[PDB]
């Protein structure tokens, strides 16, 4: 299994790509724009960080990860002098079909299904596991960072940003952080909103009270909610690893699940306000749990 090393070009990217202003992104560590191939006119996403040890480490795990179907490619990295500063531009496959969770919240009938979330759950699952089987950790994995390539309801979903992903020999329980999100990330998929604690909207979960609560969870299974609390388990050293989640029946047989429809749309709508805060509890619990 012999992959090849990065090669970083280093001449200008405006010989190659036609650059625009547009911004498509503030994310975790630089700005992401929009640009088009000079000679092809195909679409394409430049990733801009200011060359450093931390950018260097990004791009070159992001680099390892690049040929999974469910991260976003990589398809070329320069270094240049951009507006009198050092950079890595990283040239990207371009992603459409807006974030996962915007697309749900759109759908015109409000029909999502278990099934629907047991399939993307799966999604996310592979690239986790191309990750943890090199050793990586994400670290990041939210909401934000997991994008459609096209608006096509065919369109693969991908994660992005490998801004606190690491290396974890001899640090295994690194990867639990990725789990946990796992968690999060099922549950929302599962209702429309974080099993999170805390004005003129409905209050999801009360302060302390058991997890699942029955006007969105009532016909969820049980099976599905142990899934759920193994994810989500406190002590790193009894979450469940990639592997487990990779072979249990609800991933392995997603299209065999049954299609239970579900809350999500719905409470996405109605609980739009609050979304910012989710991204930003999470967050914030992402910080102290890496
Ligand atoms: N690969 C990508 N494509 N788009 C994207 C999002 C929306 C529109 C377009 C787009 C749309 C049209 C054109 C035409 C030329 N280029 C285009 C690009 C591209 C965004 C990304 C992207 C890349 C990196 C990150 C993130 C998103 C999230 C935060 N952190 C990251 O590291
Ligand atoms: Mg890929």
């Amino acid at each position: 299994h012999v992959k090849s090393g990065l090669q970083i070009k280093k001449n200008a990217i405006i010989d190659d790509y036609k650059v625009t202003s547009q911004v498509l992104g503030l994310g975790i560590n630089g700005k992401v724009l929009q640009i088009f191939n000079k000679r092809t006119q195909e679409k394409f996403a430049l990733k801009m960080l200011q060359d450093c040890p931390k950018a260097r480490r990004e791009v070159e795990l992001h680099w390892r990860a690049s040929q999974c179907p469910h991260i976003v490619r990589i398809v070329d990295v320069y270094e240049n002098l951009y507006a009198g500063r050092k950079c890595l531009l990283i040239v990207m496959e371009c992603l459409d079909g807006g974030e996962l969770f915007s697309r749900i919240q759109d759908r015109g009938d409000q029909a999502f299904t278990e099934r629907e979330a047991s399939e993307i759950m799966k999604s996310i699952g592979e690239a986790i596991q191309y990750l943890h089987s090199i050793n990586i950790a994400h670290r990041d994995v939210k909401p934000e960072n997991l994008l459609y390539t096209s608006k096509r309801p065919n369109a693969i979903l991908k994660l992005t940003d490998f801004g606190f992903a690491k290396e974890t020999t001899g640090e295994k329980y690194d990867k639990s952080c990725d789990m946990w999100s796992l968690g999060v990330i099922m549950y929302i998929l599962l209702c429309g909103y974080p099993p999170f604690y805390s004005p003129g909207m409905k209050t999801r979960i009360r302060m302390g009270q058991y997890e699942f609560p029955n006007p969105e969870w009532s016909e969820v299974s049980e099976e599905v909610k142990m899934l759920i609390r193994n994810l989500l388990k406190t002590e790193p050293t009894q979450r469940m690893t990639i592997t487990e989640f990779m072979n249990h029946p609800w991933i392995m047989q997603s299209t065999k699940v049954p299609q239970t429809p579900l809350h999500t749309s719905r409470v996405l709508k109605e609980d739009k306000e609050r979304w910012e805060d989710v991204k930003e509890e999470m967050t914030s619990a992402l910080a102290t749990m890496r």
